């Protein structure tokens, strides 16, 4: 049951949000990160000192071999492994155990993350993206094809440095938000890929081209942290952000993320800062709906009990060459629907949520543009 999922996902801010899985028979417990962004479902398989514990399939008498080796480069780290099949379950997820693809990382550089609590990743985009090529089925439709679980999934990610979330396999839970919910199209099935046709920073609009917005795709992504803008947006972004905020100076360091911003413990200025809405397109030609953060979402506490006497923060909005990525900054707050069977992803305001006393983030609609551009951009 769906009330059984809630709460199902822990996590640190910033560090990732991971699902209890098993693995193997007799079940081995691991805590594996929940990516929107990739597609392999990969597992520490060897003793490695960031990881407390490992999947050890000589004692799965399930484990069957494939006889093929992956290496993923990523720019921050790499992994290698070997792959194989076994049985997975998730404990607070449906009902069921099937045989899936696995990945078993035999040696890593900077992949595994010291103190994040999770020993693997849950890749549930598309075969497209999937390593070594797109015939090593995803988790995610191993699961469809073998039960009778609906083709959809939802994210509730919650963002002390503990965090909290639910991942609802199967549907919605109406428990999770309020409001209606708005679906923009997945426009190719590889990442989970949107288009943007508008963005406003304190309603401002930034009078861009709408193609710049998705230079040259934009995802939604539960394993990147920031909101990641092409470098014309991010900007442009930067400049609004910052005659917004002019009352305070802060080093080129923090609109970097090479620094942080600190404020004696509950005086941060919040109201300096100004919303952010990102407008989606909708289901109807020329239609679109915004998702409208705060800066309690962008600007990321970095808990430090060193620096605790102040809340210091990170500037959680960075530049990218490889396009807009929807990461947690967008994320946290709202609960988003993947709707693989229609093809779509919902966005509705979460029950758990930042609003402060003047400001609420918000999902809102329609709203219509008659200029009759095509914002993709491939
Ligand atoms: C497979 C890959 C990947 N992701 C992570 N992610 C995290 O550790 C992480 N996740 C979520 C959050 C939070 F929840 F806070 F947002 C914070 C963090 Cl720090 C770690 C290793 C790694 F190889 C490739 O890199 C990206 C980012 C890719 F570049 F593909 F986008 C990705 N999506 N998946």
């Amino acid at each position: 049951s769906f009330v059984e999922m809630v709460d199902n996902l822990r996590g640190k801010s910033g560090q990732g949000y991971y699902v209890e899985m098993t693995v193997g028979s007799p079940p081995q417990t691991l805590n594996i990160l929940v990516d929107t962004g990739s597609s392999n479902f990969a597992v520490g398989a060897a003793p490695h000192p960031f990881l407390h514990r490992y999947y050890q399939r000589q004692l799965s008498s399930t484990y069957r071999d494939l006889r093929k080796g992956v290496y993923v480069p990523y720019t921050q780290g790499k992994w290698e492994g070997e792959l194989g099949t076994d049985l997975v379950s998730i404990p607070h997820g449906p009902n069921v155990t099937v045989r899936a693809n696995i990945a078993a990382i035999t040696e890593s550089d900077k992949f595994f993350i010291n103190g994040s609590n999770w020993e693997g990743i849950l890749g549930l985009a598309y075969a497209e993206i999937a390593r070594p090529d797109d015939s090593l089925e995803p988790f995610f439709d191993s699961l469809v094809k073998q039960t009778h679980v609906p083709n959809l999934f939802s994210l509730q990610l919650c963002g002390l440095a503990s965090v909290g979330g639910s991942m609802i396999i199967g549907g919605i839970d109406h428990s999770l938000y309020t409001g209606s919910l708005w679906y923009t199209p997945i426009r190719r099935e590889w990442y989970y890929e949107v288009i943007i046709v508008r963005v406003e920073i304190n309603g401002q609009d930034l009078k861009m081209d709408c193609k710049e917005y998705n230079y040259d795709k934009s995802i939604v992504d539960s394993g990147t942290t920031n909101l990641r803008l092409p470098k014309k947006v991010f900007e442009a972004a930067v400049k609004s952000i910052k005659a917004a905020s002019s009352t305070e100076k802060f080093p080129d360091g923090f609109w970097l993320g090479e620094q942080l911003v600190c404020w004696q413990a509950g005086t941060t200025p919040w109201n300096i800062f100004p919303v952010i809405s990102l407008y989606l397109m909708g289901e109807v030609t020329n239609q679109s709906f915004r998702i409208t953060i705060l800066p309690q979402q962008y600007l990321r506490p970095v808990e430090d009990v060193a620096t605790s006497q102040d809340d210091c923060y990170k500037f959680a909005i960075s530049q990218s060459s490889t396009g807009t990525v929807m990461g947690a900054v967008i994320m946290e707050g709202f609960y988003v629907v993947f709707d693989r069977a229609r093809k779509r992803i919902g966005f509705a305001v979460s029950a758990c949520h930042v609003h402060d006393e003047f400001r609420t983030a918000a999902v809102e609609g329609p709203f219509v543009t008659l200029d009759m551009e095509d914002c993709g951009y491939n």
